[PDB]
């Protein structure tokens, strides 16, 4: 199964 | 720890 | 239209 | 609530 | 390369 | 700012 896993960032 | 965890979708 | 929907979570 | 929303993109 | 951008947001 | 960079992943 596709998913997404990813971080909360400062820009 | 904050992840992000979700899903593609189709709008 | 493919898009991102998500959660943010504690891990 | 917080959600995540987003988008797929070529880098 | 496919990367995931988003926000974070109030639903 | 914040925001959510991620990756698509295969679980």
């Amino acid at each position: 199964k596709v998913k997404v896993l990813g971080d909360v960032i400062e820009v």
